[PDB]
C-alpha cells in the first residue's frame, strides 16, 4: 500500500519567462523564446542561437557574495525551488523539517563555471581557481544550498539522468513520500549548457539545428525540415507533498502525480530505437503504476526534442502503446517553442502538464508546418488547443537510452 | 509489501588492486595505494599525490575503440560493473532484461574529459572539441553504457551527491528493488577527479593533504597531524538481488543490505557540524529501517576522509548514536589506505563492509599513531581485527550536507 501524492507549488526560470505564469503566457501564445546568444563569441560555431534565461536577477534569492560562489545552473535551480516552496505556503518547521527533503537534477552540470577555471588554469596556472570551484559547480550543489537556506533536513540528493533529469527527479521524489520516506520533497531540474562548451560539445556531435537564418523556426518536432535540437536554459521544480498533509494545512493543490514510469531502452548512447520499444515500455510502465488503462489518456507533453530519429520513435512508442486511442489524445512538444533545457527539460515540461490539466488547453507545437511521413497524430500544429483533459502524460527519453514517464491526473 | 534485498556480486577498481579480492588483501594487510601522481606535471600544485588506479587494462573489458571516447570515470564504472556481474553468475535474458537496472553515479564526472576538450577549444577552436565530448563526459553513461553492453532495460539512472553517491546509489538501488520497481540493480559509483582542475580546485580550497613527502602518511583519519583528505581514483559496483529471486537460482548470498538512511545537515556547503548531528540522524535512520537494536551493531566502515572537522563529527555521532555500545563496536577508515574515491567511496567502503562480514575480520586504520582530542573510540589502529561482526554499517557524508548510511548483516 502506497499514499498519494499530490502538486502544491511550482516554480520556473525558462526562454519565455521569469516565473510559471509568465512562460505559461508564451507557451499559450506559441511564442518562441529562441533567439541568437549574446555576450559571448560564437562566430566559429556553426550554432549561434538558443533559449537564453532574459534579464534572471540572482539578487532577488541571494546575496551578491553568496551567488558569486554558484554556477549559473545552481542559481536557476535555487530560484524555481524558492518559488516553489513560496508558491506552496509551506511553512517549515521543528516538528516537520525531517519530513521535507530536496532531489533537484541537472544533465550537464557546472560547465560555464568548468570552463572560466580552464580559462584561469592554462593562462596563469592552479593558483588562480577559485576555492569555490567545486562545491559551487557540483550538481548535488542545489540540494545541497537549498536544505541549508530552508532549514531541510529529508531526504537531500540529486538525479543526473541527461535529458531524463527532471522526469526521473519528480518521480523518484514522488515514490519518497508514496513510501513514507518524506512528506514533501522540492522536485526537478536546473540546466545551463549554452556556453562553449555546450553549444561546441553539441555542435561537434551535429545534433543541433545550424538553422542561424530563422532561430525561432529552428525547433520543430516532427517537421520534415527539423535539422536537431534547440540547447536552452533554466530550471523547474515543484513541490510535492503527501494528499493528507497537503489537506491539513489547506494547500491549494494543482494536480496529483498518480504514476511514474522508467525504462532503459538498451540500445544506443545518442539514438532511440526506429520503433521506440523502450518509451512504450515506460509510458505502459507509468501507465500499470498509475492503475490506468492507455484509453484514459487525454495529452501527452512529448520529448519532442527536433531530431530526425527522436521524433519518429516517440510517434511510434504511442502508437504502440495507445492504439486505437493514438489519435484520440492530443500530443505536443513545448519544445518547439522553449527549446530543450536538457535536464531541466523534464522539469518545465512537468509544470506544462499540470497547467494543460488546470486550464484544460494542449500546448501546441510551433513551427509543424510539414508533418513528415508518419506524424498523422493530433500534435496541436501551430496554435493552443482547449479540450478535456484528465490525464496528462510528460516524457523524457534521453543518451544512454534512460526513459521517464510521469501521469499527472486532475484533482477535484 | 517491501522485498528483502542481498548482495550476489561486488567489482572493484581501487589503489590497493584491479579487483574486489587483490584490494581486499591489501585492506587486510594495512597496504597503502597512494604515491606521487606520474600522469601529469603537478609541481605548480600544492598536492602531488593520491590514490591512482595503477595498470589498469580497458581492454580486459571494452574494445580499444570504445574506450577512447569515455573518460576514465566511465571506464572505471564499467570495469567494476562488468565485474560485479560476472560475479553473480547472473544471466540476461528476454525473461529479466526487463527487471534488471542500473544506478552508477559520480560526484563530479569526466572532468578529465572536459579539461582536455576545454584546451581543445581555447588553444584550437570549436572545430576541435570531440564529437564523443557529451556521451564520453556526463555521469549517467556508466548506467547507460552498462544497459546497451548487457542488455539491461530496468530502471536506468544516476545519483550525483558528491562523497556520499556510492552509498546513496546502492540504498536507492535496494529501495527499487525493495518497492518492486526490479529484481535486480547493479549499483555504486565511480571517480577520476586527479585532472588540473580536480588536484587545483580541491587545493584552492585547502582541503587536501599537502604531505607530499610522504604521501603513504598522509591520510591519517583521528590522527592529531591530519591535514586533509587524499584524492583517489576508482569504482565499485554490487549487484543487488531480491532474496527469494536469489534464492531461486541458487545465487551465492555475500550478505544482506537490511538497512538505508539518509538525512540532509542543513548546516554548510562543506562543513559538517563538530557535534555530528545530520550523520547521527542519518544512522539513527537507518537503524531504525533495519529494525535493529544499536547495540547488535559490531562494525562501522566510517567515512573517515582525514579532515580535521569532518573525523571528529564522526566520533561525536558514533557517541551519541551507540552510547555505551560506542566503546564495543569497532570503527574503521580504509580511506587510511585508499584514499578518498568521493562519488566512489560509499562503493567500494560498502564492499569492504560486506567483505568485513564474510571474513569476520574488522579492516585497520592505519597511521592512526596519536588519535586526537575525544577519539577514543577502538578505531582498529594499525592493524586489521578478526572479530564478530553479525552487523556492518557503512557511512557517507558529502558537500551540501548530504548523508548516507548503510546497513549490512550476515545472511544463513
Ligand atoms: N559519432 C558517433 O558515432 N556517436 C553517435 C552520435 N554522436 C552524438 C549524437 C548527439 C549528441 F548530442 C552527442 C553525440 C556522437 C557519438
Ligand atoms: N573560502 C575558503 O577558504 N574555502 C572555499 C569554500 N570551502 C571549501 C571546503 C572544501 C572544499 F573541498 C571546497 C571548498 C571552505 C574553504
Ligand atoms: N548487550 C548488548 O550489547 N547486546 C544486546 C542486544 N543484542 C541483540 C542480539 C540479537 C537480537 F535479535 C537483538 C539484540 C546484541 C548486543
Amino acid at each position: 500500500s502506497r499514499r498519494r501524492v499530490v502538486i502544491t507549488g511550482m516554480g520556473m526560470l525558462s526562454p519565455l519567462g521569469l516565473d510559471v505564469p509568465s512562460s505559461w503566457e508564451g507557451i499559450l501564445a506559441g511564442r518562441s523564446g529562441i533567439a541568437p546568444i549574446e555576450h559571448m563569441d560564437l562566430s566559429a560555431y556553426s550554432t549561434r542561437f538558443g533559449g537564453s534565461v532574459k534579464g534572471f536577477n540572482v539578487e532577488e534569492y541571494l546575496s551578491a557574495k553568496e551567488a558569486r560562489k554558484l554556477d549559473l545552473f545552481i542559481q536557476y535551480g535555487l530560484a524555481a525551488s524558492f518559488q516553489a516552496v513560496r508558491d506552496s505556503g509551506l511553512e517549515v518547521t521543528d516538528a516537520n523539517r525531517e519530513r521535507i527533503g530536496v532531489s533537484m537534477g541537472s544533465g550537464i552540470g557546472g560547465l560555464t563555471n568548468i570552463e572560466n577555471n580552464c580559462r584561469s588554469l592554462f593562462e596563469q596556472g592552479p593558483r588562480r581557481i577559485s576555492p569555490f570551484f567545486v562545491p559551487g559547480s557540483i550538481i548535488n550543489m542545489v540540494s545541497g544550498f537549498l536544505s541549508i537556506h530552508l532549514g531541510l533536513q529529508g531526504p537531500n540528493y540529486a538525479l543526473t539522468t541527461a535529458q531524463t533529469t527532471g522526469t526521473h527527479s519528480i518521480g523518484m521524489a514522488a515514490r519518497n513520500i508514496a513510501y513514507g520516506e518524506a512528506d514533501v520533497m522540492v522536485a526537478g531540474g536546473s540546466e545551463m549548457a549554452a556556453c562553449g562548451l555546450g553549444l561546441g560539445g553539441f555542435g561537434a556531435a551535429r545534433a543541433l539545428s545550424t538553422r542561424n537564418d530563422e532561430p525561432t523556426r529552428a525547433s520543430r518536432p516532427w517537421d520534415r525540415d527539423r535539422d536537431g535540437f534547440v540547447l536552452s536554459d533554466g530550471s523547474g521544480a515543484l513541490v510535492l507533498e503527501e494528499l493528507e498533509h497537503a489537506r491539513a494545512r489547506g494547500a491549494r493543490i494543482y494536480a496529483e502525480l498518480v504514476g511514474f514510469g522508467m525504462s532503459g531502452d538498451a540500445f544506443h548512447m545518442t539514438a532511440p530505437p526506429e520503433d521506440g520499444a523502450g518509451a512504450a515500455r515506460c509510458m505502459k510502465n507509468a501507465l500499470r503504476d498509475a492503475g490506468l488503462d492507455p484509453r484514459q489518456v487525454d495529452y501527452i507533453n512529448a520529448h519532442g526534442t527536433s531530431t530526425p530519429a527522436g521524433d519518429i520513435a516517440e510517434i511510434a512508442a504511442v502508437k504502440s502503446v495507445f492504439g486505437e486511442h493514438a489519435h484520440a489524445l492530443s500530443m505536443s512538444s513545448t519544445k518547439s517553442m522553449t527549446g530543450h533545457l536538457l535536464g531541466a527539460a523534464g522539469a518545465v515540461e512537468a509544470i506544462f502538464s499540470v497547467l494543460a490539466l488546470r486550464d484544460q488547453v494542449a500546448p501546441p507545437t510551433i513551427n509543424l508546418d510539414n508533418p513528415d511521413e508518419g506524424c498523422d497524430l493530433d500534435l496541436v500544429a501551430h496554435e493552443a488547443k482547449p479540450r478535456k483533459i484528465d490525464v496528462a502524460l510528460s516524457n523524457s527519453f534521453g543518451f544512454g537510452g534512460t526513459n521517464g514517464t510521469l501521469v499527472f491526473r486532475r484533482f477535484a
